[PDB]
Order: structure tokens, then C-alpha cells, then sequence
């Protein structure tokens, strides 16, 4: 079967975690370590096709899982402006790490259940134009978006091996 090294980043407390427990345990954690960096199997069927994907949910950071990482969901909360500008240093990082502008990944506006949005879809439709990638919201609490996100991401790794 085909395999895909997604990679989970952004700003502490964004919902990395969250978002990781959700697809691969299909449960919302309330309070999971920040410290903790792991990684996740999941064997899926995506678009007919067999895949195990296996998952980095990183704690923040280093350019080694960069190196690694095949595809990337930028995560930043909807209720926190410091995280979605924090989306750029991610980017930036991953950009001069895989020497190129085209590397798959997708934008995530996480905790769209939150009433409390300090980042509107337009901010971020308008950064997701910039980069040239799709922008996701979801909610790791009620599993919104979660599926789309993460698929998304493996459809962009996808069409980037086949160019
Ligand atoms: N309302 C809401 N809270 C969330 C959501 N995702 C995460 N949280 C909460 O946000 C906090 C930080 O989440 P966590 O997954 O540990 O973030 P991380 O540091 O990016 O891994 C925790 O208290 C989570 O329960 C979400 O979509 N909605
Ligand atoms: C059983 N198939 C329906 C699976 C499938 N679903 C897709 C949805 C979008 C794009 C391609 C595909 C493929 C395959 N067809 C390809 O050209 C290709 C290239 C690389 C792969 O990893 C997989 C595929
Ligand atoms: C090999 N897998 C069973 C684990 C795993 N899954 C990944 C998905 C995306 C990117 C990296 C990885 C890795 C590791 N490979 C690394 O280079 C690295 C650096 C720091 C880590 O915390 C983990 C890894
Ligand atoms: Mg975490
Ligand atoms: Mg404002």
C-alpha cells in the first residue's frame, strides 16, 4: 500500500494534538501533554486507494522531521491571532529546509465550534491565496473539517508526486 509522512504544525495549544487524536482514535482529548511529540499510523482508504499514513504530531522545531515530513497541516485556532500569524515562521522553515515554494500543505483554522473568532475566513483565504494552498477549518472537538483536512493533505502529496 502507499504511504504518506504527514507532518501536524503550529503554535502551542492550537489543537495539534486534538486534531492527531481525532482521525486516528475518533475521540476528543480535553487536556493531552503539550510536551509530548509523537507519531500515528492509520491505515485508511482515500479516494479508492489503500493508504497508511503515518502521522507526527509535533510539540515545538527541528528541520530533521522537515526533511521527513512528505506533506504539512499548518495549524492556528480561530480565537488566536499570535497562532495564525505564527503560520508564516512554519512555512518560511519548511520552505528553505526542502529548498522549494511547492512542498504539499494545507491550512488550518482549528476550534471552528469556538464563538470567540479573532481570524476571519476572508484573513485566511487571503493567506491560504498567498501560499497557494488549500485553507480547512475544523473542530477536534464536534470532528468538523478533521477528515477534510487530513485527506486534503494526502491529495496534495498525491498530486505532487504525480506533478
Ligand atoms: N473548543 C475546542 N477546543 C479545542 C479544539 N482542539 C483543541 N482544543 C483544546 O485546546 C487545547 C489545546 O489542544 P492541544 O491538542 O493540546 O494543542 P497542541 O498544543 O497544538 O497539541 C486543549 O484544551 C484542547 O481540548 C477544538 O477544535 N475546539
Ligand atoms: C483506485 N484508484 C481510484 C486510486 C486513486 N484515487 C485517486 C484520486 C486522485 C488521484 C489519483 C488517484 C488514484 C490512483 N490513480 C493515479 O493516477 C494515482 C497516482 C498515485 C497514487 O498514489 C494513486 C493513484
Ligand atoms: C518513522 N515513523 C515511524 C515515525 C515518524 N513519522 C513521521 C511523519 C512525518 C515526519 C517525520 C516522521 C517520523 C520520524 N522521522 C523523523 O525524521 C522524525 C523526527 C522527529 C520525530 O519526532 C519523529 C520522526
Ligand atoms: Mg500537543
Ligand atoms: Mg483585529
Amino acid at each position: 500500500m502507499t504511504e504518506y509522512k504527514l507532518v501536524v504544525v503550529g503554535a502551542g495549544g492550537v489543537g495539534k494534538s486534538a486534531l492527531t487524536i481525532q482521525l486516528i482514535q475518533n475521540h476528543f482529548v480535553d487536556e493531552y501533554d503539550p510536551t509530548i511529540e509523537d507519531s500515528y499510523r492509520k491505515q485508511v482508504v482515500i479516494d479508492g486507494e489503500t493508504c497508511l499514513l503515518d502521522i507526527l504530531d509535533t510539540a515545538g522545531m527541528r528541520d530533521q522531521y522537515m526533511r521527513t515530513g512528505e506533506g504539512f497541516l499548518c495549524v492556528f485556532a480561530i480565537n488566536n491571532s499570535k497562532s495564525f500569524a505564527d503560520i508564516n515562521l512554519y512555512r518560511e522553515q519548511i520552505k528553505r529546509v526542502k529548498d522549494s515554494d511547492d512542498v504539499p500543505m494545507v491550512l488550518v483554522g482549528n476550534k471552528s465550534d469556538l464563538p470567540t473568532r479573532t481570524v476571519d475566513t476572508k484573513q485566511a483565504h487571503e493567506l491560504a491565496k498567498s501560499y497557494g494552498i488549500p485553507f480547512i477549518e475544523t473542530s477536534a472537538k464536534t470532528r468538523q473539517g478533521v477528515e477534510d483536512a487530513f485527506y486534503t493533505l494526502v491529495r496534495e502529496i498525491r498530486q505532487y508526486r504525480m506533478k
